[PDB]
Parts: C-alpha cells; sequence; structure tokens
C-alpha cells in the first residue's frame, strides 16, 4: 500500500517522508538529511531535489539522475535504496526524494597510503569505471570528493553534482574525438596524487591546467597533429608546451615501477591511445586483485532519452513513472 507520511520544517525546507525515516538530522550537498531508517536500522541519506520541475532543463536533469541510479547495481557504484514523494497522483506531482547509504567520508577526508592500499582503491575505482563504461556512460567529473570510501578502504563512484585538476586535456582544448577515457585520464590524476601526496597539475585556471599537463606528457606526437583539423588549434597546443619538460621517473621517484608503467598509459594526450578501465585491471599492477570472473559489465541501459526535447510534463511525467515502477534492493 503507501506509506504514512509525517512533515517537519529544517533549515527552512518543508520534509514529508514515509515514517519509517525517522530522526532526520541536516549535513553539510543541497538539501540532505542523515536519516535512522526503521526497517533495516541502518542510517540513510535522504535529498529532496532542489526545484525539480522548475525548466526544461532541471527536469531532464531531474530524470537523468533517476534514470541513472536506478541503473546502477555494483559494488564499486553509488547504489539507490529508495525514492519517493508525497504526492498520492500524477496531479499533485512535484517534490522527489532520494535515499543512498550515508557517506560521509570521501578520499580526501581518508588521506600517507602504502602501495598495496594504492593499488586496492585504483582497483576499485576502475572495477566500477568498467561497469559504468559498459552501459555507454561517461563520469567526467572523477575526482576525491566524487569517491566515497568507508574505513576498510571499500570505495564507492558517486557524482555530489577543483574540477578542472583532474579534467582531460582534450576537454579544456576543445578538441573534436572525446571517449569514455576521460575518465581514465582522471583516474590518473588520482592515483598519481595517492603516491606522491600532492596534486600532479593544480593548475590555477584551464591554461596554467594545460600548461602543467603538457610540461609532464610533452607537445603533441606527429600521430595526435594528424587527428586536429585546425592550424590555430595546431599552433595553440604547440603554443602552450614551452615550460621545461618533465619526467616521469623523476616526478614519481618511489613510487612502485608498475604503478609508474601505469600512470604513463593512462596520461596519454591522444585518447585513442589511453588506457580503457577493462585494459588497466589486466596490469600487471593490479596481480594481486586482479580476477576477471568478477570486474562485471552493467545491463544495457536506455540512453535514447538523453537526445530528445521535451516539454517540462513530459519529463514530470516519465520521472513520476520511474518513481512508481523504483524496486528497493534487497535488506
Ligand atoms: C545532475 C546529476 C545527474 C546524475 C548524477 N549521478 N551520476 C552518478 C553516476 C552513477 C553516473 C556516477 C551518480 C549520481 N548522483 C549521485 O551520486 C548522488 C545522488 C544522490 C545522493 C544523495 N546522498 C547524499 O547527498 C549524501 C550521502 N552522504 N552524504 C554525506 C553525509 C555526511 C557528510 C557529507 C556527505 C550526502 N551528502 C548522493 C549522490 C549526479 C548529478
Amino acid at each position: 500500500e503507501r506509506p504514512t507520511f509525517y512533515r517537519q520544517e529544517l533549515n527552512k525546507t518543508i520534509w514529508e517522508v514515509p515514517e519509517r525515516y525517522q530522526n532526520l538530522s541536516p549535513v553539510g550537498y543541497g538539501s540532505v538529511c542523515a536519516a535512522f531508517d526503521t526497517k533495516t536500522g541502518h542510517r540513510v541519506a535522504v535529498k529532496k531535489l532542489s526545484r525539480p520541475f522548475q525548466s526544461i532543463i532541471h527536469a531532464k536533469r531531474t530524470y537523468r539522475e533517476l534514470r541513472l541510479l536506478k541503473h546502477m547495481k555494483h559494488e564499486n557504484v553509488i547504489g539507490l535504496l529508495d525514492v519517493f514523494t508525497p504526492a498520492r497522483s500524477l496531479e499533485e506531482f512535484n517534490d522527489v526524494y532520494l535515499v543512498t547509504h550515508l557517506m560521509g567520508a570521501d578520499l580526501n577526508n581518508i588521506v600517507k597510503l602504502t602501495d598495496d592500499h594504492v593499488q586496492f582503491l585504483i582497483y576499485q575505482i576502475l572495477r566500477g569505471l568498467k561497469y559504468i563504461h559498459s552501459a555507454d556512460i561517461i563520469h567526467r567529473d572523477l575526482k576525491p570528493s566524487n569517491l566515497a570510501v568507508n574505513e576498510d578502504c571499500e570505495l564507492k563512484i558517486l557524482d555530489f553534482g577543483a574540477t578542472r585538476w583532474y579534467r582531460a586535456p582534450e576537454i579544456m582544448l576543445n578538441w573534436m574525438h572525446y571517449n569514455q577515457t576521460v575518465d581514465i585520464w582522471s583516474v590518473g590524476c588520482i592515483m598519481a596524487e595517492l603516491l606522491t601526496g600532492r596534486t600532479l597539475f593544480p593548475g590555477t585556471d584551464h591554461i596554467d591546467q594545460l600548461k602543467l599537463i603538457l610540461r609532464l606528457v610533452g607537445t603533441p606526437g606527429a600521430e595526435l597533429l594528424k587527428k586536429i583539423s585546425s592550424e590555430s588549434a595546431r599552433n595553440y597546443i604547440q603554443s602552450l608546451a614551452q615550460m621545461p619538460k618533465m619526467n616521469f621517473a623523476n616526478v614519481f621517484i618511489g613510487a612502485n615501477p608498475l604503478a609508474v608503467d601505469l600512470l604513463e598509459k593512462m596520461l596519454v594526450l591522444d585518447s585513442d591511445k589511453r588506457i580503457t578501465a577493462a585494459q588497466a585491471l589486466a596490469h600487471a599492477y593490479f596481480a594481486q586483485y586482479h580476477d576477471p570472473d568478477d570486474e562485471p559489465v552493467a545491463d544495457p541501459y536506455d540512453q535514447s532519452f538523453e537526445s530528445r526535447d521535451l516539454l517540462i510534463d513530459e519529463w514530470k511525467s516519465l520521472t513520476y513513472d520511474e518513481v512508481i515502477s523504483f524496486v528497493p534492493p534487497p535488506l
């Protein structure tokens, strides 16, 4: 049947939740409350989406995030525990509440890591990425604050929705060729940081960010230069590669040589040549955790809504239907 809801005001916001969610306490992320889930005995996070149907773009953003979260059924990716609305009908349908595990510990919050803990943490990012990538989805904003890590170094990829530090150079140069390996660049930047204890490319702006990248990875080779249409774009990328060249051996002095080999395959300017998540999992660096029988891919994900231009009401109707058809994961 439909649960009993109860109403309170917090941080001058009206919350209306099923009575199984008790002891709501605001945290930090927009409108988010820690809550005790009386059904399981476990603490969860309840998020009330802000102005979910305000515009076409918010409405599609609401739909997008619900469709994505409902799809994610993987150890190393945030899962959706519950979604609800107070509305008894599409007529009254206005607010959308998502329930997740309580994270409140990101990759920075947890780092001074041994080689073994870098292996396990980068292993879990790549296992999660393999999954997300297999369903034709790109994170685009992988960075330490978007990685939940509990006491036992267990890692989930999520998106709380400085980015430029972990951002692939092709995106900041506005190159044509984009692929899922923009996420691998990011993983390379995260791994480098876990090894050295400092941001690899702490640019103050996108031009500084690119100059710092090119100092390490080098000016484009003949092969890459071949794929760039514009003389002014080929001049400019060569323009930004004038800081005295650096070498990977020196930057990662004292790292496991296998880590350094894997970094050199991730931090490749030519995204056509960048190692994929599935290939990185098979690299010797992860021999202690790699199991080809336990690195699963995602079920097919229907992205055919991403290309659509629809009215607010259509986005809201599709969203309502996804709330109603939601089936909780097992206890
Ligand atoms: C527009 C949009 C579209 C899609 C996404 N999207 N994409 C992905 C993938 C699958 C593609 C990666 C995952 C997501 N979104 C999330 O991940 C996400 C959604 C909802 C929630 C709700 N919980 C929380 O906010 C939460 C839980 N612990 N804490 C916490 C507790 C104490 C202190 C600090 C924090 C929170 N603030 C959380 C996350 C995001 C945005």
